[PDB]
């Protein structure tokens, strides 16, 4: 008769807490908004017992091994509410074929530049390391990002052709997998070329990087909307836009689609699809959560071109449209300890890229 939803501590569940009262008061349904500690683990164990919230919030990647497990139902949205949302934000809650959560929030790396030192960013990678050439004789550098996570390092190396799993009729081809074909060979190719010259350093990580682009030190990053609180405590001004292109063809950052998918063991599903088609995604629910703490870019297209004002979400909606999305399949954990092996050792000059990407295709 209720509605019992588990939101992540770090998301606006004060806000959710709102959109809930709203639809109480709609429908006098109550609506009970929690962050419990330890969310990401505790829902898996809880919902396999036929226990747990009714809605759950999360990141898109994991609700796939939870629709394996029988933790989530299917969603049954109809062709007016599905065009309301962007196509590939519904590619993200797909597992065997069926629809498993709705799209609510999309996130994705972008190149945050310092206007003072740089106030028309390069639009293409081989621009960097030229124009690092001018700031190093000024005493600054054009980029410092963290290259210690694959997460970060991908967008480059997958640029002109990568890939991490096969993705076809909504199924990923575990057996496909693109990490030693060309355009990865060529991406890592240009990044330990980076290296090489001396415009980029392979210990820098994400502290590093931080701590300079915080400080004035370079004028280019590449971060996701999480450090932009940072950034403005530093009073750089900065802006936030595209990453740039390789060999012509966009960087294909990881995208993580934060996602809401109904409890298998709810009997109360059509609630929450009420709740969640007619109440939360639309502008004044996404904007409720919205104030309590920023989404970011939504995939709700009608406040999403409202978003989208500010030029930093707009950088984050194009780069995630360009991005490549974060596979929902336990499998991605080797890629994750594969790829990441190979950057340590391509960078380190120990490995050639042929050798370490063919070594973590395996």
């Amino acid at each position: 008769g209720k509605l019992v939803i588990w939101i992540n501590g770090d998301k606006g569940y004060n806000g959710l807490a709102e959109v809930g009262k709203k639809f109480e008061k709609d429908t006098g349904i109550k609506v009970t908004v929690e962050h419990p500690d330890k969310l990401e683990e505790k829902f898996p164990q809880v919902a396999a017992t036929g226990d747990g919230p009714d809605i759950i919030f999360w990141a898109h990647d994991r609700f796939g091994g939870y629709a394996q497990s029988g933790l989530l139902a299917e969603i049954t949205p109809d062709k007016a509410f599905q065009d309301k949302l962007y196509p590939f934000t519904w590619d993200a809650v797909r597992y065997n074929g069926k629809l498993i959560a709705y799209p609510i929030a999309v996130e994705a790396l972008s190149l945050i530049y310092n206007k003072d030192l740089l106030p028309n960013p390069p639009k293409t990678w081989e621009e960097i390391p030229a124009l690092d050439k001018e700031l190093k004789a000024k005493g600054k550098s054009a980029l410092m990002f963290n290259l210690q996570e694959p997460y970060f390092t991908w967008p480059l190396i997958a640029a002109d052709g990568g890939y991490a799993f096969k993705y076809e009729n909504g199924k990923y081809d575990i057996k496909d997998v693109g990490v030693d074909n060309a355009g990865a060979k060529a991406g890592l190719t240009f990044l330990v070329d980076l290296i090489k010259n001396k415009h980029m350093n392979a210990d820098t990580d994400y502290s590093i990087a931080e701590a300079a682009f915080n400080k004035g030190e370079t004028a280019m990053t590449i971060n996701g909307p999480w450090a932009w609180s940072n950034i403005d405590t530093s009073k750089v001004n900065y802006g936030v836009t595209v990453l740039p292109t390789f060999k012509g063809q966009p960087s294909k950052p990881f995208v993580g689609v934060l996602s809401a998918g109904i409890n298998a063991a709810s009997p109360n599903k059509e609630l929450a699809k009420e709740f969640l088609e007619n109440y939360l995604l639309t502008d004044e629910g996404l904007e409720a959560v919205n104030k309590d703490k920023p989404l970011g870019a939504v995939a709700l297209k009608s406040y999403e071109e409202e978003l989208a004002k500010d030029p930093r979400i707009a950088a984050t909606m194009e780069n995630a449209q360009k991005g490549e999305i974060m596979p929902n399949i336990p499998q991605m954990s080797a890629f994750w300890y594969a790829v990441r092996t190979a950057v340590i050792n391509a960078a380190s000059g120990r490995q050639t890229v042929d050798e370490a990407l063919k070594d973590a295709q395996t």
